[PDB]
DNA sequence: GTCGG
DNA sequence: GCTGATGCGC
DNA sequence: CCGACGGCGCATCAGC
């Protein structure tokens, strides 16, 4: 990708604007608008000289163009400069860095005078369980996970899963599966022969239990029959520095919808929107669970059989790409 | 905010 | 007690 | 002008 010093000040402007829309203004769509604008501009292989130059790019409209002009002329953006010094909105934007605190909780806390982590720390009674864990691991959750540690984590997951029941299948997806050199967290996909569309008990629970029993999983954000979100930690040696606590999700999926899942939660997700927009073009409908053919109304028929990842490149006649190229 | 019926 | 809406992460 | 913009599981709130 192009270097930061081409339009980095712009791309950071747009991203900061993105966050205020999301966290303070509660305008999710303007947030994606700004993020879209920031993406296309980060992938632009040229140093932008005017707002009109930017506006040819798809996702950049009149208002972002004129923002780019003011920033190119002056180095800053008046509106952003203002929002940054604003105690209320500043804090609201900040508190959402806590996992479990979204725009609404954040606003509600700042209302009551709870503005900082110290204030949250002082008021444990007003946070839910997810929120206490997000606060407890605030720094660890912003740290990235080098591949070396994700491979040690992968080892522990595969070993313990196979130990519970040899017939479980577990693939680790996300950035890690696309060969990424670091990762934000660990997404694991799980199936079992005795779990399909028509359907045996506790398949997700026994796995989560074994990973607690050997102290890999240290806390639970949420858990149901289908999905687990929690916290985990690699053990360190005697006298060795403690490893940060890390986020791990585990999704239990039916056998037959498993490879559509693999694909979806592999991402990248900007390849995915690309892939189904092009699967609709060639007359197929894809989502996270299945591929189905449209009868051009378009009337999706039954979901088609899928036993590998590659099948969903056969149906679309798209030339296969493995995860690294995504 | 931006795109497109 | 229950169902449905909303917040959240993603 | 003006609606679409990702959709889904789980925790927890609102309401009956
Ligand atoms: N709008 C979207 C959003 C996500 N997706 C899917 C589901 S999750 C997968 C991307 O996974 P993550 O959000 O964990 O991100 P990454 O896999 O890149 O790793 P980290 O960022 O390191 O954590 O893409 C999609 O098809 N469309
Ligand atoms: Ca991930
Ligand atoms: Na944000
Ligand atoms: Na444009
Ligand atoms: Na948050
Ligand atoms: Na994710």
């Amino acid at each position: 990708a192009p270097q930061e010093t081409l339009n980095g000040g712009i791309t950071d402007m747009l991203t900061e604007l993105a966050n205020f829309e999301k966290n303070v203004s509660q305008a999710i769509h303007k947030y994606n608008a700004y993020r879209k604008a920031a993406s296309v501009i980060a992938k632009y292989p040229h140093k932008i000289k005017s707002g009109a130059e930017a506006k040819k790019l798809p996702g950049v409209g009149t208002k972002i163009a004129e923002k780019i002009d003011e920033f190119l002329a002056t180095g800053k953006l008046r509106k952003l400069e203002k929002i940054r010094q604003d105690d209320t909105s500043s804090s609201i934007n900040f508190l959402t860095r806590v996992s479990g605190i979204g725009p609404s909780a954040a606003r509600k806390f700042v209302d009551e005078g709870i503005k900082t982590l110290e204030d949250l720390r002082k008021n444990e009674d007003k946070l839910n369980h997810h929120q206490r864990i997000g606060l407890k691991y605030f720094g660890d959750f912003e740290k990235r996970i080098p591949r070396e540690e994700m491979l040690q984590m992968q080892d522990i997951v595969l070993n313990e899963v196979k130990k519970v029941d040899s017939e479980y299948i577990a693939t680790v997806c996300g950035s890690f599966r696309r060969g990424a050199e670091s990762s934000g967290d660990m997404d694991v996909l799980l199936t079992h022969p005795s779990f399909t569309s028509e359907s045996q008990p506790k398949l997700l629970h026994q796995v989560v239990e074994q990973l607690q029993k050997v102290h890999f999983i240290t806390d639970t954000l949420s858990k149901g029959e289908t999905k687990f979100m929690g916290v985990c930690q690699l053990p360190s040696k005697n006298d060795e520095k403690e490893y940060p606590h890390r986020r791990i999700d585990i999704r239990l999926i039916p056998k037959d919808q498993y490879y559509c899942g693999v694909l979806y939660f592999t991402g990248s997700d900007i390849f995915n929107k690309n892939m189904r927009a092009h699967a609709l073009e060639k007359g197929f409908t894809i989502n996270e669970y299945t591929i189905r053919p449209l009868g051009v109304t378009g009337v999706a028929g039954e979901p088609l059989p899928v036993d590998s990842e590659k099948d969903i490149f056969d149906y679309i006649q798209w030339k296969y790409r493995e995860p690294k190229d995504r």
